[PDB]
């Protein structure tokens, strides 16, 4: 009766419902359409076919699989549940707040994915290991903590950075073992589970991205110079950092090499998200058709 | 030194990948599984049909629906926007945050819901003018400045019991309205939305409400009785509020009285998903039979 006068004092500007009829800035209503068009969730594709598949994967395959989901579910469970919220008191229309809340819903879609993944094909032991590790691999957790540094951060501008490098550049490393996988006709159903994500983080990246380059062009040109060195000089961070990452799961297996220049193709995208130039010529970007097609 | 050096060593705990093979509450699986399952969008439903009976309305019945509408999408844009997600810092489980994440979108759907069926039946000088009336309304604002007062304040509980009467109480005086109309032949397309926005609301008070019984069972004997002297004065405070919202809605067509029955039954029913006792006695609560059949 009392408590809240003194809030009420103070707000004396109307609350505001959502007009979906009026649209001020159309990409909104364009990226809400495709998000909730795309909608999905794990259990509609048939993992247990896998299982034949998963079995006859070697013990260091099965092992870096294990270790790339828990990686790729911790940076979902952070979007999903700290980052995109945290972009929500910044947006410039209500309609962008309600996508925002999509983006949130999705990644836990996404993250919880992962998890159908493992009850369908490992082991609990296997999925215990996976889940410590986690805890206790350096890189991972460093990236996790470098990125939620921001979005406990009071720079709105920076919160679009990181979440555009998050969904445009760190989930890669990750995503590179599903797509090589399928090449090989080993795991396809999961590899329909990955790219559905994959179908997700894109326009999730480009949007952000979009957002973010809205904000910083009403910047002085100097503000503009800084947030552009600011951003570069988080992507050599996160690079330096992805890359021992990168050595420790795929060493063994072989595959690092490939892992790297799929890293510099997509640390490009990245870039390319937030307005910017690339930063590694094209010839270190080289990527396997089989791979970039069963992408999309 | 880099920018999130100290975050880092303020934050020694682990980052931790939620796990859907360990679950420390049913509850949030069951949860999950049924808003998930219950996923629909607004243009599955076809609006268009209810054209014709809309046209057959009279005025004082266009009016109330296009001022009740609004009311209801902007409860559900505080809700979506700012309630859910007040809720995540203080879960109990990662479960709980994912689910918290779906009710954040779910709620953005309900409020487009309505902007889909205003274009498709109303004129936009009636959708102008209703969105004006909202912010013009003093009871519609200050049931939503109250609320928002919770969210805004640092007290996990009360943001709780907020969110269950708004989602088991304050959306009922405007559900009223398309249950009367459509068991009289009148936007019985609409009236199926409602229906489906009426699925998750019931869930969402029953799940929320669920969390605050044991987060305020957890307390000591001062607090538990202070916890429930203060849902009871709120719940009144809002009752009273909503009275006078309800007479200035429906006087001009006469339903004002069945309409407070109906409040007085759903308050109840929002006490009870707190955990507590009724406050009207069952004699006050008998809506019109008409109502309650429109539910079923
Ligand atoms: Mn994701
Ligand atoms: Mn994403
Ligand atoms: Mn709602
Ligand atoms: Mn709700």
């Amino acid at each position: 009766s009392n408590e809240y006068d003194e809030y009420i004092a103070n707000h004396t500007d109307p609350v505001k419902a959502i007009n979906w009829n009026v649209i001020p800035d159309e990409k909104d209503l364009e990226v809400w359409d495709r998000l909730t068009g795309n909608f999905w969730l794990p259990e509609k594709i048939p993992v247990s076919n896998d299982i034949q598949s998963w079995n006859k994967m070697t013990p260091q395959e099965q092992l870096a699989t294990m270790r790339v989901f828990t990686g790729l579910t911790l940076l979902d469970t952070i979007q999903g549940t700290v980052g995109a919220i945290s972009l929500l008191p910044d947006a410039e229309t209500m309609h962008e707040e309600a996508v925002y809340t999509n983006i949130a819903f999705m990644e836990s879609v996404h993250a919880k994915s992962y998890s159908n993944i493992f009850m369908t094909l490992a082991s609990t032991p296997q999925i215990n290991e996976a889940f410590r590790w986690s805890e206790e691999n350096e890189n991972l957790q460093r990236k996790a903590k470098i990125i939620m540094s921001y979005y406990n951060g009071d720079d709105p501008l920076k919160k679009k950075v990181a979440s555009t490098l998050l969904e445009s550049f760190l989930f890669y490393s990750g995503f590179y073992l599903p797509m090589y996988l399928s090449s090989r006709a080993k795991l396809t159903n999961t590899a329909d589970i990955i790219r559905l994500i994959i179908r997700d983080e894109s326009v999730h990246g480009y949007y952000i991205g979009y957002k973010y380059q809205q904000g910083v062009k009403k910047l002085s040109e100097a503000e503009q110079e800084e947030y552009k060195a600011y951003t570069f000089d988080l992507m050599y961070d996160l690079y330096e950092n992805e890359i021992e990452y990168t050595e420790d799961i795929y060493d063994d297996l072989g595959w690092t090499e490939d892992v790297k220049r799929f890293l510099r193709y997509n640390a490009n995208k990245a870039l390319n998200n937030l307005g910017y130039e690339g930063l590694f010529p094209t010839d270190e970007t080289k990527v396997s058709p089989a791979i970039l097609s069963s992408l999309s």
